[PDB]
């Protein structure tokens, strides 16, 4: 029993964190094999700023060891610093681009030193509600699938509302953001519906059934109600993905949707679900299955 | 900006997790140098659990009865001793991944990270607090016993908890790394119930200061309170008594925000009275009590 916001073990990622300094700017880098990946704004027309830099302008520190940069190239908004030493702690890894609603762990770092790990989701507006201070740029987001680390995010900036923006490890931003000091605002956010349903199933698995009802709904009627409450449209794929949870609890996805529809139109009425007075949307259906089954890495 | 429940990076702890098997029971162990620490109930059957005589069960065991697996390598047990509710298995290999560590016993209200493990393999990391009733509201399934709680401060891992059991209410009980249980619990299948839980007041105040630091002042008021009057109100909401030590510990946050601890106590009193009225504080519709004053200073 128990349901917590759980992050993946950060060990395979900690062994990759390095400190990158370029002039006055100091941020974090991801050292995988002989390449250190970091936000290209460490050089701060990026092509023009980068061509004026030489390898020895980039100081890379892996713990108490200085790595010597032997090359540099830019891929989108990520700078790839070729180093002389291959990281012996390089895990089995992939660079994956995630979709809004998908969750991941963030190993927040300052000066190439990991300080904390937390779990979060890519919001439908492509921002992440992270916890980042100055110096955290280059901190990465990841998932683990067996022994393989799937790097999915690299922190680049904080928006004026306190939310965060970043890229995949190929340097492509999530959302309509640019790595430039300019007027940028997060779009209106929506609740990740499939995740709220998954979290309601996690509540049922943990013995919290007060919100269940005898009603069901059509998928179209649910989406008409959901659109009004700034909830993401629930697709047939979302219904299919919730299938295993529906089978485990004996509650049809559209039956759980009628419970969610009632929670949206009526509130919780002084009650909580899994110790929460708000509907949680940062657990995917897979996170619920992985946690209420004990999958290991 | 942003405020999240943040666990410590689990790497230094992952390199210590091992699987311990004794007969049919399989749980986790903490391999530090040449000793593997694990709950002593690894030697118990489900029948033994009612009234186990651990001294009697342990004297019937030999080193080779304990199978210890570190990844895909079997460790040879060369000795065994019991310290309170922890079994200490002497092994023939010192863990090369042993970090700088301490065994610390924490007090209620203190927070820590839990690296939940199954079969000596880490599956997830989460942050939590030692409740005033000495339980932890963890997320543990069968096989998670021996998973540990820790804090990491300046390259040193402070092991503070080892998971032993789940109470009938779904909350968890365990020991420090010297095998002393937190709370009035025993490693016995007997009628054990968690005491009435209370909110960690000093932590809610710290989290209200974190909200002020992040630009949220809606809950503040023109009032102050006496410490005694605050405690009289707090007791009625099942909030832990706030002591002068708690007031002293909140001092740096009070100086950083310019809000006296007793003025913040007055906002808390008003929040308990009024509720949040559709508003949130740091994205929460409830008053958060699992961030200590030290965690707030750390994260901000
Ligand atoms: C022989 O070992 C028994 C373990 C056991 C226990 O609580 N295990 C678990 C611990 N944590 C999360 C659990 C989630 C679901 C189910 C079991 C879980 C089983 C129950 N009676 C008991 C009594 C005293 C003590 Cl100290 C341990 C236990």
């Amino acid at each position: 029993s128990g349901f917590r916001k759980m992050a993946f073990p950060s060990g395979k990622v900690e062994g990759c964190m390095v400190q990158v300094t370029c002039g006055t700017t100091t941020l974090n880098g991801l050292w995988l094999d002989d390449v250190v990946y970091c936000p290209r704004h460490v050089i701060c027309n990026y092509e023009d700023l980068l061509i004026r830099k030489s390898n020895h302008n980039f100081l890379v520190q892996a713990g108490n060891v200085q790595l010597r940069v032997i090359g540099h190239s830019m891929q989108n908004c990520v700078l790839k610093l070729k180093v002389d030493t291959a990281n012996p702690k390089t895990p089995k890894y992939k660079f994956v681009r995630i979709q809004p609603g998908q969750t991941f762990s963030v190993l927040a770092c300052y000066n190439g030193s990991p300080s904390g790990v937390y779990q979060c989701a890519m919001r439908p507006n492509f921002t992440i509600k992270g916890s980042f201070l100055n110096g955290s740029c280059g901190s990465v987001g990841f998932n683990i699938d067996y022994d393989c680390v799937s790097f999915c995010y690299m922190h680049h900036m904080e928006l004026p509302t306190g939310v965060h923006a970043g890229t995949d490890l190929e340097g492509n931003f999530y959302g309509p953001f640019v790595d430039r000091q300019t007027a940028q605002a997060a779009g209106t956010d929506t609740t990740i519906t499939v995740n709220v349903l998954a979290w309601l199933y996690a509540a049922v698995i943990n013995g919290d059934r007060w919100f269940l009802n005898r009603f069901t709904t059509t998928l179209n009627d649910f989406n008409l109600v959901a659109m009004k409450y700034n909830y993401e449209p629930l697709t047939q794929d979302h219904v299919d993905i919730l299938g295993p949870l529906s089978a485990q609890t004996g509650i049809a996805v559209l039956d759980m949707c009628a419970s969610l529809k009632e929670l949206l139109q009526n509130g919780m009425n002084g009650r909580t679900i899994l110790g929460s007075a708000l509907l949680e949307d940062e657990f995917t259906p897979f996170d619920v299955v992985r946690q209420c089954s004990g999958v290991t890495f």
